[PDB]
């Protein structure tokens, strides 16, 4: 088989924020894989203070050897050959995990989430974002999208944490899930401040304290009333076990364990260690967004709305209905260029 | 989709015994799903000493309502389904989970090794089990199968042990493996038997002492010079990482943890806790033997063997080739009735 790829810039509709840093693009390469007429489609997104970029994925890229496998449906020594390219550039092997699904659900003639054996029925509730901003420039998009979504993100880890909850739950009752970021470098200070947002109607907190201090976040995690899902500090699934106890689950990403091979595996160890499972993504198009939706059925959490984030999305994949995320019938990935 | 079930007994070549426990029968029930024209086939084997009969089989599959289902994709639901409807009878369970992966490997036109992405070329040699008898006999038996397998079955933890590898081992140089069942109660002598087997040629030891002591258990784990397989230790998934550790792998058979899909969670948790796997089988038809020998290629161990032993196989389906577990290309688990 052969494989293709170019970079691919995505055009953010708003200013994007995550931590202290801000962009209004993201680096990201589209790859695609052919095979006896039929096409794969595969994507890299590389926020940049995730350390990718578009020269190491597509140097990455080129030290891939497809053409010396014959098979595609061998995905197992395939996507072993791929990781031991190099130790890390995970967004750049997960372009050839979702391509390679989407080409064997393609010959398969079968959606993942069919292949997998789920109810697409079960799929869950995606989040949505109120980026940070004035009291009225926030009350006015929470008031624009609210009415689509069962369920708000809201990206503390800030200084007014406590601020944005109360402008933003002025308008809106919606349950609200709060991704700290890793910007709560204390631990009491996060604690508290968990007991506070579960007051005022936040249902789930993400990443509180950096991942290097894993001794505060384990010990705020027994004393939180609200879920801890773990992010910055869960890439692969060799990092699931040293978790447990530290968190409540782990968010699981597709640029961040290699693919939907791996990602699926997570969610099988993770619930086999008791602990609870959510999938998130970055600023993808519908390609990366709907290859993850594939297993969402499988979730309690779901913060998958990273094509409506961007402007020039090449795909229609998984839409968003009755604020749910809908999977179609097309097979692979579920994507249509 | 309708299921069918009947007995079938499973008449057994020769005096089969097991502990204190010999037979030359075995209760057995068949099983069939249908839909759309298309036909699973499952089956339960149910060794009289392993707490199911014909009778908890057949009542169970009476309470199982699969006319209720009207797409047979839904693996995760149905077995979930099914799994609720008792707290055991993991054999009747493994029935229906088996026809249902043949069917829908059928209606994919796949078999479950591809579904699953694996290799087939890297399927494992099986082994093939050496009674204990007198060294004429043993040396006999033993040179009438070593011609066709790569490596041999022995069941120690008794008192003719030493001398039956001595035995063996003056007619043949084959790599042996050892099921010891709870065999040696004390933890110092049951290390040094480890050590006296390697010396004898022998590659790995199944479950040397009693389940109850799993701390002497770990204790000769840690220091044994040959990997330790846990059988009588666990069950089902939710009982594999109680033994991490501990045991070196786990051998999973499909009677036990109520099918393939569970299976195949059970492998990829094993690996991910770092543990080693195996898979076993009771006497059984090509049809549970085909069916499990399709995730083999993941494996490292293989005693799959039991279609061998009976005398009235309603199934062409794996065969062994070269020592070789060899499954071929027909979809879903691999077999023609
Ligand atoms: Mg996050
Ligand atoms: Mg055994």
């Amino acid at each position: 088989m052969k494989m293709t790829f170019f970079p691919y810039e995505l055009k953010l509709r708003h200013v994007f924020t995550v931590a202290t840093y801000s962009r209004t693009t993201t680096p990201d390469v589209q790859v695609e894989i052919e095979y006896e007429g039929v096409t794969g489609y595969g994507e890299a997104s590389m926020p940049p203070y995730l350390g990718e970029t578009v020269e190491s994925v597509m140097n990455f890229l080129k030290k891939v050897n497809l053409e010396q496998f014959s098979d595609p449906f061998q995905l197992e020594d395939i996507l072993s050959y791929v990781d031991s390219l190099s130790p890390k550039d995970t967004a750049a092997k997960a372009a050839v995990d979702i391509a390679l699904h989407d080409l064997v659900g393609k010959l398969l003639g079968a959606p993942w989430y069919k292949i997998w054996g789920l109810n697409k029925e079960k799929t869950p509730s995606t989040t949505f974002t109120i980026g940070i901003d004035t009291p009225d420039v926030v009350r006015a998009k929470t008031k624009e999208c609210a009415g689509l979504f069962n369920i708000l993100k809201v990206k503390l880890g800030r200084d007014n944490d406590k601020e944005m909850i109360e402008t933003i739950r002025s308008v809106t009752d919606l349950p609200i899930a709060v991704d700290a970021n890793q910007g709560w470098k204390d631990r009491q200070y996060a604690l508290d401040m968990i007991h506070w947002l579960k007051e005022k109607g936040i249902v789930m907190i993400e990443q509180p304290m950096p991942k290097e201090q894993l001794d505060d976040i384990a010990w705020v995690t027994q004393q939180s009333p609200l879920p801890v899902f773990a992010d910055e500090s869960l890439q692969r699934l060799g990092d699931v076990a040293a978790l447990k106890g530290a968190f409540t689950g782990i968010n699981i990403k597709l640029m961040k364990c290699t693919g939907m091979r791996e990602a699926w595996k997570m969610v099988t160890l993770a619930h086999a260690l008791g602990m609870r499972v959510m999938v998130g993504c970055m600023t993808e198009t519908s390609c990366a967004i709907s290859a993850a939706s594939q297993f969402s059925p499988a979730v309690d959490f779901a913060d998958l709305d990273g094509n409506l984030l961007i402007s020039n999305d090449r795909f229609k994949g998984v839409e968003v209905v009755n604020g749910k995320i809908t999977l179609n019938d097309l097979p692979g990935i579920g994507v249509m260029k």
